């Protein structure tokens, strides 16, 4: 359950370039149905527009996940599309966003315990288009649970996991009126941070929150969140002693100031200790037969010709979860952290991730190298080599 919002106050009277990867979900084979993946990750603001190309051509029935953000502030996001590779076929992801002069296309290339309960939180300004839009979105971990989103006639909350369908509706009823309430402060400190930053009064602008708190198995709060940024930037934030306030600019210091007098810290606190643990507590009891579930990955080691006398050795980590996972290669019993080249982890679109790691080695020493897979799920790292 989220808190209910006070509203920043700030008084009366920032781009971040998109990074792309475009990758099949399972190897291309020419001639059996495949899913064609735009992945894009670290970009600011939020507004941003996807098309895939096959042969040149915009790809008509293209797919978009909800657009999430990560502790950074920076926003990702999931396109995709069936597709049947074939041989000679050309397939790109092409990226326009107001940080890049030009649009971004990216050509598809064959060679591709303690718990926490965190909402994040967006709001987004969009003048002279409608009203701002506003979602909040829970995770138990990193698997999203509910989620408002303002952009819808009725909106309401909604669950995100089979397992929040036990919840009756009382709950969705008091989650969905607290959120339509949390929108409407946003859109009042979307309006007065417009002054507060000198900015003009056409632009669209964005606040971000991370609310939530981490449990241990004990039952004690390890650590508790509320953050806030407002354009991509850190703006206040609650100090892990959930007393004092960090403001990172001259116009949260009003905050600052106004949350101190009217005591934000000590009623952040008990939400943290009291409504916070409770629900993840609650939470973690009705998906219990779902979270604590990994996938282990499956790993292989790809081998591609390159210039003159050097190959390339790719390892593959496929079908794990979670996303943390290390990939290593080895000569000699030392690794060779310096001269791989590696991949951003990436989803495989049906909630498993994907990760490669490749060097550059000797032309007939591919069996002196070892790939190392280390990832929670494994009873011991795995180690593999090339094998024609």
């Amino acid at each position: 359950s989220i808190i209910n919002f006070e509203k920043l106050g700030c008084g009366a009277s920032i781009q971040k370039t998109p990074q792309i990867q475009v990758y099949s979900r399972h190897p291309p084979e020419n001639g059996k149905p495949n899913i064609l993946n735009c992945y894009v990750t670290q970009f600011h603001p939020p507004h941003i527009e996807i098309q895939m190309l096959k042969n040149g051509k915009k790809i008509p029935k293209v797919e978009m996940s909800d657009m999430s953000f990560s502790k950074d502030w920076s926003f990702y996001i999931l396109a995709h599309t069936e597709f049947t590779p074939t041989e000679t076929d050309t397939y790109a992801c092409r990226v326009k966003h107001a940080s890049m002069a030009e649009p971004k296309t990216v050509y598809w290339d064959r060679d591709m315990g303690p718990h926490s309960l965190r909402y994040f939180v967006t709001a987004v300004s969009r003048p002279g288009l409608g009203e701002p839009r506003y979602m909040e979105v829970g995770y138990v971990d990193d698997t999203e649970f509910v989620r408002f989103d303002s952009d819808a006639e009725n909106p309401r909350y909604e669950p995100r996991a089979r397992w929040m369908e036990q919840e009756g509706p009382e709950y969705w009823e008091r989650e969905t009126q607290k959120a339509k309430g949390n929108e409407q402060s946003f859109r009042v400190d979307l309006r007065t941070l417009l002054g507060c930053y000198n900015q003009s009064k056409g632009g669209s602008h964005t606040i971000q929150v991370i609310s939530g708190c981490e449990v241990g198995s004990d039952g004690r709060l390890l650590r508790g969140y509320q953050q806030y940024a407002y354009d991509g930037c850190d703006y206040i934030a609650l100090n892990e002693d959930l007393k004092t306030w960090t403001a990172a600019d001259m116009a949260a210091l009003i905050t600052k100031h106004k949350w101190e007098q009217a005591g934000e810290a000590e009623r952040l606190r008990a939400y943290l200790e009291g409504t916070c643990v409770e629900a993840l507590r609650r939470y973690l009891k009705n998906g219990n037969a779902t979270l604590l579930r990994t996938d282990s990955p499956k790993a292989h080691v790809t081998h591609h010709s390159r210039p003159e006398d050097k190959v390339t050795l790719r390892c593959w980590a496929l079908g794990f979860y979670p996303a943390d996972i290390t990939l290593t290669w080895q000569l000699n019993g030392e690794e060779l952290i310096q001269d791989m080249e590696l991949v951003e982890t990436r989803p495989a679109g049906d909630g498993t991730f994907q990760k490669w790691a490749s060097v550059v080695v000797p032309l007939g020493k591919e069996q002196y190298y070892t790939c190392h897979v280390y990832h929670q799920g494994l009873p011991e790292p795995l180690t593999l080599r090339w094998e024609p």
